[PDB]
């Protein structure tokens, strides 16, 4: 039943949308500064992201047509990791360090979950159909959106503020996730007119609860770096 | 018993022995300094290792006792990393940058085979019996060994010449290398399908190895001045 399996999808993103991370960060009596202190952490997985869909996700060999759906959306979403790069500078927390600090930081106990996410994905991924891929992709972009939802109400406050164009904390990337390329079909609404068997419906529902699973250790690990380095707040410079 | 599986890694060996990277490496009419320019290719994999070993390798809730053999081996492959880290001190290489100028350089499309070979052999394993695993971990090690026996010849020299400890491109690490898994491996019989699977394994272990050493000759082509700066004690 894939109609049941969008509906979990659902039912995982109401639970994942009620961490307690997320009621921070749309906090606007707390500066949105202290908000985004959980900004550096994402440079564990951004790019990691970008290598997901360049090299995993996509495969411009196939010729199959849901394949090259598949590649069609890997070409917008690796893209994004200049706009975490972007903001990475204007919060200021593009810092001077030494290599290996900024070797320890990305390979950090404390940002295990972040680190793997891609890493878990790929491997859940590799010897899926591709209609299966899309159930990965489209619960993958489910908790992302959940998470750009929250993490542009501090961004947008602070590029308004500093008068700053934002690209990553920003309702521009909110927006790109919502939509889809012109011309491509949604992988929702192949999904909606998919049936699936009951191998099918039994992977299907195992990749939605370990990809909310994994984000939600992901999540975890954002809410443990903000205790442990709440001083850290953001420094953007005004234009 | 997978006499052809063993004698198939040790083919692979001898062919990736011969790659230009390693005679060069061993050439001990260049300076040591400028043999190990591409020393600071291996961020992209030294820590990568480590995960791989900790991670998706290892397996701690596994009743399996050849799961529990990888385990202890990862115990030791997962200390390494540290040491790639002292080295990198020591040769002058742990120089200061911004965090974004880390990132574009360890996601540097010059070192997309070195960043992905951990990714592409968790890739592998993930779905393999234990004793397949260990066909996996086999031929890593293998070729490994034919990296670091090569680094360890301008490594020594460096550390002879400023008395100073190296670890990882060192004796030390060759020996480490050198409850056995090739013993387990000789003595256990594969069906035509597993042997097969094996054959697949090595294959890709080594030419992934060799994609890695491709980037690490362009890699000191490019930067042929940045050569190490170690400091005498
Ligand atoms: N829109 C994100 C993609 C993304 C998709 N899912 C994500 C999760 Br779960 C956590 C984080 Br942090 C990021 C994502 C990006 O462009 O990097
Ligand atoms: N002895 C290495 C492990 C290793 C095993 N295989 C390796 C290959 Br192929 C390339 C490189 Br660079 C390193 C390895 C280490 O501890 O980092
Ligand atoms: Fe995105
Ligand atoms: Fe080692
Ligand atoms: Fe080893």
């Amino acid at each position: 039943m894939m109609k049941a399996i969008l509906q979990l999808i659902l039912e995982k993103r109401q639970e994942f949308e009620k961490l307690p991370c997320f009621e921070f960060v749309r906090d606007e009596t707390i500066s949105p500064e202290e908000r985004l202190i959980l900004y550096p952490c994402i440079a564990a997985f951004a790019l990691n992201f970008r290598d997901l869909n360049r090299y995993d996700y996509r495969d411009d060999n196939s010729s199959d047509y849901y394949q090259k759906i598949i590649n069609i959306h890997t070409q917008e979403d690796a893209k994004h990791w200049e706009w975490f790069l972007n903001d990475l500078e204007l919060l200021g927390f593009d810092k001077t360090m030494r290599f290996s600090e900024a070797l320890r930081f990305v390979w950090s106990d404390d940002l295990l979950h972040t680190r793997r996410l891609c890493h878990n994905i790929a491997v859940l991924s590799h010897d899926l159909e591709p209609v299966m891929k899309m159930v990965v992709i489209e619960a993958m972009e489910t908790a992302g959106l959940v998470i750009f939802h929250a993490l542009a109400k501090p961004g947008e406050s602070i590029a308004k503020a500093t008068r700053r164009k934002y690209l990553y904390v920003a309702d521009s990337h909110v927006e790109v996730e919502t939509g889809h390329a012109v011309g491509t079909e949604n992988i929702i609404t192949i999904l909606e007119q998919t049936q699936l068997s009951s191998e099918q419906e039994e992977k299907a529902k195992e990749i939605v609860n370990k990809v909310f699973q994994w984000s939600t250790n992901l999540i975890g690990e954002f809410e443990r770096y903000v205790k442990a380095h709440r001083s850290e707040k953001a420094q953007p410079t005004a234009a």
